[PDB]
DNA sequence: AATTGTGAAAT
DNA sequence: ATTTCACAAT
DNA sequence: AATTGTGAAAT
DNA sequence: ATTTCACAAT
């Protein structure tokens, strides 16, 4: 909330509640949430303190209560459009994930270079891709200020440049290279080699 | 190393080395790591000296001795086989990602249901792709004790349980789906929604 | 009413 | 800065 | 030889 | 537990 480690756990949170939803759980207490989500209950409850008094002493957390709470804080109350640039293997497997069967997000068009073959058609989804030439046009009445980037390493910061000065605020970006750019502009790294090396490291320790 | 922080920054350090190695630069300071990326320049020191003392004052650091010396601790100089299950959108991303032209890790073989259409070919990067009822079979002489899920959300838990009985060791999970699992099996998780929708969470603070 | 919310300690 | 302990409050 | 390695402080 | 300050050592 205020604190990064929390912040970034209330997405796992949702999920779970929503879960719990799904699976007819009312009630769910605060070691039945960390041993879901991995965690210790003492960062649970801590967590929730932060947005205020969400529980019952004795009792738990009333799952729809708690769901429906933290759609409103990840804002799943209302629709948030996103692109995505580069039509490439990771660009595809997002292009393909039905994000908005779970929340309230959705990827409304993508970009490739001119020349790709997919510019002018669209996914088997529906979502249209175009050239990134034409993306101050696109961007027009697309409620869209968050990208999804996805283009070679080479090309990051470039494209990134392209992304802001159209009018671009959010950017995940699944290249290995720090995007230099104002610093209102929130960048959310994702780097799978170093995942996956990581791992490894983890594994000869 | 140690510290959990520093070791997860340990790829992104060999990483730029290399790079630096690549573009012809011999040496660097911890402020021009620093920089490349996007840390504090203190971390780098405080980081690198976990390891002993690796530079040397007012010049910085040999750059091919330390792409060198991370190569090592990252065990980069010996070729790890890993194997992929699920071979759906992220699946397929991941297969298609030549890993090896940059690290010396490879996915070596895929597996998924039998009845997949893939199952009895291979990528078309020669990487052979089996149904998940023969992991045992070619598990043998393989040298994997690696592998990368990305199976259903519903079926990962069944799945990571038949990776390992069968003999791995350390798991890529792309599923949103704390494993239940021995703790000797170490377990990295990917979550991309989870990393989309927190981005939207800082977005809108 | 069996579990929360939170100071204080530990990391 | 973040986690975990530990317990009076309900 | 201009920048590291590291106690001490801050977070 | 992790970061950042700040400076004597080279
Ligand atoms: N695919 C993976 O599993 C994987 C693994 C590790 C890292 N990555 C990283 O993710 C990034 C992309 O990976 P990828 O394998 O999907 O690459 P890719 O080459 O398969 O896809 C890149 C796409 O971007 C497009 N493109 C190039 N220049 C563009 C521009 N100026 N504007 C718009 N589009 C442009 C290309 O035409 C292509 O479709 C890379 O930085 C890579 O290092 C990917
Ligand atoms: N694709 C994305 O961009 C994306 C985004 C967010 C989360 N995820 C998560 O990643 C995971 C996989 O995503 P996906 O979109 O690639 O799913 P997918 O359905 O496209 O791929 C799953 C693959 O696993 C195979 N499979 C099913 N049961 C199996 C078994 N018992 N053994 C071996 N293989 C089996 C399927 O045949 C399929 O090929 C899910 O947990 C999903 O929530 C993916
Ligand atoms: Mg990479
Ligand atoms: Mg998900």
């Amino acid at each position: 909330s205020i604190p990064k480690a929390t912040a970034k756990r209330l997405s796992l949170y949702y999920r779970i509640f929503k879960r719990f939803n799904t699976d007819g759980i009312e009630k769910a207490s605060s070691k039945q949430i960390a041993d879901a989500l991995g965690i210790d209950s003492a960062t649970v409850r801590r967590d929730f303190s932060y947005f205020g008094e969400l529980g019952r002493r004795g009792f738990g957390y009333d799952v729809k209560k708690l769901m429906n709470f933290f759609a409103e804080i990840l804002n799943d109350h209302s629709t948030t459009n996103v692109m995505l640039v580069g039509c490439g293997n990771i660009g595809r497997a997002l292009l393909h994930y039905r994000f908005h069967d779970r929340n309230k997000m959705q990827i409304s068009m993508a970009f490739d270079l001119d020349s790709n073959d997919l510019v002018g058609k669209t996914t088997e989804d529906g979502i249209p891709v175009y050239g990134i030439s034409t993306i101050n046009d696109h961007l027009i009445d697309s409620d869209i200020e968050t990208a999804i980037l996805t283009v070679p390493s080479t090309e990051a910061q470039e494209v990134a440049d392209i992304l802001v000065k159209a009018g671009i605020k959010g950017i995940l970006s699944f290249s290995p290279v720090h995007l230099t750019l104002p610093k209102d502009i929130i960048v959310q790294y994702v780097d799978l080699t170093s995942e996956l090396q990581t791992l490894l490291y983890f594994m000869n320790q």
